[PDB]
């Protein structure tokens, strides 16, 4: 038994990858991402030019989880495209190049760029509409009307399929109306949930101190804190979007956890916090983990149970 | 060394309380709570008619916390209203009742009827715009033109000080406005940060279940998933409401936890899933732990650390 699958006229080894701006920064770690087993890769969230990001320390792991203000330190959307246009060996497994600017503009303006080269090279794309850690930037699918301008120029622009990094949300009305939004454009295919649980703040008892620089300590959250959190999102857009796919990410750092994102309607597991804090190695322990449980349930193929979490 | 406090005309022996909803729905519980080493004791928000509540199971907890969809189920205002007028004993500690009527009209009829004993007894109002459990009725507090409506209507009607159970918020631009709409009331003595974490979904691998009844399976989440958040939102409105004090609540099991509160800037300190997980005698250790952390500290009172999180 293995956990190979077709998605998005692609195929993939197994349903696990990076999540978006851990181990994907430099050439270096995509490399690294290639070489590891996972199902695919996605690059760091990239802007227009280079930015530097946020003061450090901007990331600070815990039993629990993370918090991070990176504050999308990148080396660039040239970087990343010329890595998906010349450097990536399609061979080894997908890529998915994701893209937050600061704008509907700046996205527009990436976009346009990417289209050739994913009409060649196949590189799908992923668009942030979630990053909680930029000053002065609020999440803009957050933002409902926002939201929608977005997905209008984009999908103008660009003209090709594409995915969505959603922020989580916390009300069944939200759910409804951000779902109803994403279900508007029918060039998203696939919809990440979520991004990290926005501006939480750790402090140290010992010190009395936030534990990261950036916006007075406050910084989003990854990791065992945001399990049942990511669960609900995938499940409400999965019960939502029945024409689209959705990818699960939070607070995945076993088999176990990868199974209640398939059974909550999970096509593609993302792995964040646990990655960072384990390395690429995780990528064989989740998929044997994963494995073993589907062969104790007597399962076959994820087909079998994605999406068929019980109600009461 | 002193865990004493004086405010809201009150006097407190302690900041520890149960959180609304745990413990206090019975006259027996209130009993319980009241002779709790406690430093006060706030009643289940209660609607106008008794309710039942949501079908079981509706409450479930784990290692890392609870989820919980009840449903508002309680005695009825008439009773916690009777409870405040004639049973309590304001001479062990103060009396909070929560009210969480399903419209802006249900809770002004109630307020009118509270008035009077607020006067006569000192019983204290906490208004609930945060249930995240009842089927058709998305948090108030993410709506706030609602918000301003229901605070408009209830100052109004109360004339009296109050304060508000508020729903956590993710975004710095949801901290700035629901602060400076809570600025605008200045019956408004005190903010409460958080109720629980709406809408997550906790899943059983074993059973492939969701692991409550209601809504799917959607609850609102407490416990040590939630400290982060509920920090971040007590020092939010620490920082934005400077006339007015900050309850805080959310992830509380330790004297340690409750010293984050207040270092984060949290004046009373309430215990929800830990409270009903260990039962009453938690008050004893928690007073024990935080006047071990003073101790070492050389902390002698509340005041020369509440709101003092260092950053960097
Ligand atoms: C160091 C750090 C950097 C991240 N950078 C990005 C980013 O560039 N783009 C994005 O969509 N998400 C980014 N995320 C959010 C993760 O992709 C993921 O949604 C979140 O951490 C929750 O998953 P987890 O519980 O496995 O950590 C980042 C998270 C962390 C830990
Ligand atoms: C069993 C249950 C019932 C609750 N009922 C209420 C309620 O009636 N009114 C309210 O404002 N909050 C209610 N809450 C939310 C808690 O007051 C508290 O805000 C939340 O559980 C987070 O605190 P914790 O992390 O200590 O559990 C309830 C929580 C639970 C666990
Ligand atoms: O670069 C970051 O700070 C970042 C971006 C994002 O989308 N999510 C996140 O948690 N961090
Ligand atoms: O009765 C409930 O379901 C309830 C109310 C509330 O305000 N918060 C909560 O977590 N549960």
């Amino acid at each position: 038994m293995c956990l190979k699958l077709n998605l998005l006229d692609h195929v993939f080894a197994n349903p696990f990858m990076n999540a978006a701006g851990v181990l994907c920064s430099t050439e270096e770690d995509l490399r690294c991402m290639t070489a590891s087993s996972s199902g695919a890769l996605v690059s760091k969230s990239c802007t227009s030019a280079p930015r530097d990001g946020n003061p450090e320390p901007r990331y600070m792991a815990f039993p629990l989880g993370s918090i991070n203000s990176m504050g999308l330190p990148n080396l660039g959307f040239d970087f990343y495209l010329k890595y998906a246009s010349d450097l990536h060996d399609y061979s080894k497994k997908p890529l998915f190049l994701s893209i937050s600017g600061l704008s509907v503009e700046e996205n527009v303006a990436m976009v346009r760029r990417l289209a050739p080269v994913a009409q060649e090279k196949g590189v799908l794309l992923e668009l942030n509409l979630s990053c909680p850690n930029v000053p002065g930037k609020p999440q803009v699918a957050y933002d409902f009307e926002a939201m929608r301008t977005y997905l209008q120029q984009v999908s103008l622009a660009y003209g090709l399929p594409f995915g969505v990094k959603m922020p989580p949300y916390f009300d069944i009305a939200h759910f409804d109306t951000a779902a109803a939004v994403l279900n508007e454009f029918p060039l998203v295919k696939f919809v990440t949930c979520v991004n990290s649980v926005g501006n939480g703040l750790v402090i140290d008892a010992e010190s009395e101190s936030v534990v990261i620089k950036p916006k007075q300590g406050f910084g989003g959250l990854g990791g065992k804190y945001i399990l049942p959190t990511a669960l609900a999102n995938v499940n409400a857009f999965y019960r939502r979007c029945p024409d689209k796919l959705v990818f699960g990410c939070g607070g995945v750092y076993s088999g176990e956890d990868a199974f209640l994102h398939i059974l909550a309607g999970a096509s593609m597991v993302q792995v964040g916090t646990a990655l960072q804090e384990e390395g690429p190695g995780i990528f064989t322990r989740l998929e044997d983990e994963l494995l073993e449980i589907m062969a104790r349930k007597g399962y076959r193929t994820l087909e079998e149970f994605r999406g068929r979490v019980k109600t009461i």
